[PDB]
């Protein structure tokens, strides 16, 4: 599994880190960030079971159903490592990850720090998410009928803001993916609600929020602040996107820098 996984452990340190990536993406999205952390912390990486760069023939659609099965990895690697304590950094569908691992091992989890971060996509009354059903049916519709497509017309979108080195990047990951692989984890994605488990975080948390987030609006990161169950602060970036540490390392890095001081 640590070979499987990819798992990387760089830097050293008391303070450990481990950077959990987001859908379409692998552990060389934070390529740009890392260079500001391993100073300081032993810094662990790893690949989710449906990136790209895992072999995709150890993807098992049935155990990944549910969120609990990546959990299941991720604890299986700190254990593996015999690693006590860190901070977890997770993006995206990680986020979510983050959230449920330091819920079920709380002693593991010190803080967390949520990027591109949502408890539910899906909006429901008087929650806004920022999709209805209809609209992800669609997409899933796309996703199948032409990938290739899809990722081209979603890259940009991600992204953001007009950085044209870090769509071509997070392109190349995109496809990456197997698209069967793809669209169970966008699927899996959008029957996660993580709402009514917001309050068992015990751990700090810091929500990083940027300028406009197609994938996540602008209210989400108050209600995970009202909501989540440990000392938690929202951390704004001044510029948009949903992959700051591919559009904008540097300023990310100086969050990351911040929040992972003590802990």
């Amino acid at each position: 599994l640590l070979q499987i996984l990819n798992v990387r452990v760089v830097g050293s340190g008391e303070r450990v880190v481990v950077l959990s990536h987001g859908f379409g993406t692998d552990q060389s999205a934070w390529s740009r960030v890392l260079p500001y952390l391993t100073r300081d912390h032993r810094v662990v990486l790893y690949d989710l079971v449906c990136a790209g760069s895992v072999n995709p023939d150890h993807f098992d659609f049935r155990r990944y159903d549910n969120l609990d099965a990546y959990v299941d990895d991720l604890l299986a690697i700190l254990d593996a490592l015999r690693i006590p304590r860190c901070a977890f950094v997770g993006h995206s569908v990680s986020a979510m990850i983050g959230i449920l691992a330091s819920i079920r091992r709380p002693d593991l989890f010190a803080k967390l720090v949520l990027i591109g971060a949502s408890p539910r996509f899906l909006n429901d009354s008087d929650y806004h998410g920022g999709f209805e059903l209809e609209e992800i049916q669609q997409v899933f519709d796309a996703m199948g009928a032409n990938y290739s497509a899809w990722a081209t017309g979603y890259a940009p979108l991600a992204v953001g803001a007009d950085v044209p080195a870090a769509v071509q990047e997070f392109s190349r990951t995109l496809f990456n993916m197997r698209p069967d692989i793809s669209l169970h984890v966008c699927q899996t994605v959008f029957k996660t609600d993580l709402r009514g488990v917001l309050g068992m975080v015990r751990a700090p948390c810091v929500v990083v929020q940027t300028t406009r987030d197609v994938s996540v609006p602008a209210s989400v990161a108050a209600y995970l602040k009202a909501h989540l169950g440990g000392r938690t602060t929202v951390e704004f970036l001044q510029t948009e996107g949903h992959l700051p540490h591919l559009s904008a390392p540097s300023l990310l890095a100086q969050v990351l820098r911040r929040a992972l001081a003590r802990y």
